[PDB]
């Protein structure tokens, strides 16, 4: 399951870096950066600059969403959880 | 399910297009893109610059919001998870 | 519940438009749009300039949050879903 | 509950009030602000300069944005909800 989500997550960012250093010329960094604050809806960062940036980012968050935050949704649940959870048995 | 909640939330992006190129003055590709971040709550756009697209902002938000959640809630559990998740078979 | 919820949300947005119009100094409609923005976590807007602005915000975000989407999430599932929904019946 | 996942976020924000103040030099009350409304996803601020602060600040954020909401969903259904249901027996 994490690992399903994982690997869909990396993929979908993946893409979004390519997409924006292509597109709106950005650094590689500095693309991952946006697809990430854009897909955990976070937003830190001016909007794009070009119309293909702007229609990608409405498609993006749209299909991106769902599972960024189903992932997340489980990193906390299925992993970080127990890691204190059992770890508050004496 | 999914085809009621993709109609109704094409229109409430409609709408806030319509409203916001004639408003604001926006170009309709960034009256939707402004539409769009501004509902799924991405925000990444600085704000409008009229009062009277402060107000519907404020308004267009508590409104649309349940809706376009509810749409990206189904499009990735009723549309994206099979596709791999019945993929996931081997 | 409804009527409860809405109160509360009602009130709350109120606190956070006389702060931010007496604090930043902002006109009323300007501190309502960002305390909006700020609860439902659109943050489609600069931040505050003042320490006391900033310090505000932190703790308005973790008391407001929670009661803002409970209203949101009534708003959708008990008021606006039947309205269309009962009118999905032939 | 709510008192270990108080811990947890308060911890998680001193860490990244820390990491904020001396890789993007920001003071202190600024670094903390920049924190919360970046796990928030409020994101009511320009983005960090640094490579590291954008590097860190997309770690930050899978990590702690499933303990802040965690914090907050008990905060209001654990403590505020029944200050206010409580009170609403006549
Ligand atoms: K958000
Ligand atoms: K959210
Ligand atoms: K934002
Ligand atoms: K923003
Ligand atoms: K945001």
């Amino acid at each position: 399951e994490f690992q399903v989500l994982f690997v869909l997550t990396i993929l979908t960012l993946i893409s979004g870096t390519i997409f924006y250093s292509t597109v709106e010329g950005l650094r590689p960094i500095d693309a991952l950066y946006f697809s990430v604050v854009t897909l955990t809806t976070v937003g830190e960062t001016p909007p794009p600059q070009t119309d293909f940036g702007k229609i990608f980012t409405i498609l993006y968050i749209f299909i991106g969403i769902g599972l960024v935050f189903g992932f997340i949704h489980k990193l906390a649940v299925n992993v970080q959880l127990p890691s204190i959870l059992s770890n508050l048995v004496p």
